[PDB]
């Protein structure tokens, strides 16, 4: 026969939202676990998040089934709700992995860092700029490999056969949900972002992977925005200089002076990594997790 919705076994809730709800689903025949994202239509109409939904859907249609990102297998809907059957990341968020031992070692940071950089590289290649990058939306699959979700704030480009879609991201607004610590300075200021924005966020992420806390972590958001706009971040006493230089050339106010992806690839910290041997990036045995 064929495959349909009735072949599924819905289980635990993987986390609700302000307009969405992720529920664990399991194929009764194959055993393959998925993550069904249930969105209430009236909730996205009342707040006009249809553009977010379409940007996410479009990004998922762009980014096909690769290892670095969550993939949308199929979709279905009734009259009140819309359903997104996605990938299931067994090992939760990257933030939880970081908060496991507070910090991470240099080897693991290089590993998962190469993974993340590869993912971002792929996204930028397929004309997708996530803009909103943070350890909250970086998950880990069953075999301990990173993935990227929440493509609602993404940006599209090439206009090859599908056109470009860039909508402003007012961080200081009320519609913005998040901590806004991993937000690029230009994105905070002029409500728009480019490729080096995800690079900035990447720098914040690896900095957090070593130190244990975001580079621009503050009490409120005034001091946060102040730290972002004044570049007020200081490395810890015992901090790897090799990574320190990388952060210093990544976390830069001017996006033009900011280090690009291939430059990060050709860094002294990533000389131990070949980004063409992507069997070593993904299928490698994850190093002993620890601080």
């Amino acid at each position: 026969i064929r495959r349909n919705v009735t072949d599924f076994k819905f289980g635990k809730e993987l986390g609700e939202g302000s307009y969405s709800t992720v529920i664990l689903a399991t194929d009764k025949i194959t055993g393959k676990q998925y993550a069904v994202k249930v969105l209430d239509k009236r909730h996205i109409i009342k707040e006009k998040k249809v553009k977010y939904v379409n940007i996410e859907k479009h990004a998922l249609n762009r980014l096909s089934n690769r290892l670095g990102v969550i993939s949308l297998y199929f979709t279905f809907q009734d009259k009140d709700s819309l359903y997104f059957v996605l990938d299931y990341a067994s090992n939760g968020e990257l933030l939880t992995l970081i908060k496991r031992y507070n910090t991470l070692n240099e080897e693991c940071t290089r590993h998962f860092g190469a993974q993340i950089l590869d993912a971002i590289k792929y996204m930028h290649d397929n004309g997708v700029i996530h803009r909103d990058l943070k350890p909250e939306n970086i998950l880990l699959d069953d075999k301990m490999r990173i993935q990227i979700t929440d493509f609602g704030t993404a940006r599209l480009l090439e206009k090859k056969n599908d056109e470009s879609e860039e909508y402003p991201v007012d961080v200081r607004a009320k519609s913005f949900v998040g901590t806004a610590e991993y937000v690029s300075p230009e994105l905070l200021e002029n409500k728009y972002c480019g490729k080096p924005g995800d690079v900035w966020a990447f720098g914040c992420i690896i900095y957090q992977m070593i130190a244990g806390k975001p580079p621009f972590k503050a009490t409120n958001e005034y001091l946060t925005f102040q730290k972002i706009t004044k570049l007020q971040f200081a490395f810890s006493a015992g901090f790897p200089t090799i990574i320190r230089d990388l952060i210093k050339k990544i976390l830069v106010l001017q996006p033009s002076r900011r280090a690009t992806i291939p430059e990060i690839q050709k860094h002294y910290f990533f000389q131990s990594v070949d980004f063409k041997d992507f069997d070593s990036i993904w299928l490698s045995d994850p190093p002993e997790i620890g601080p």
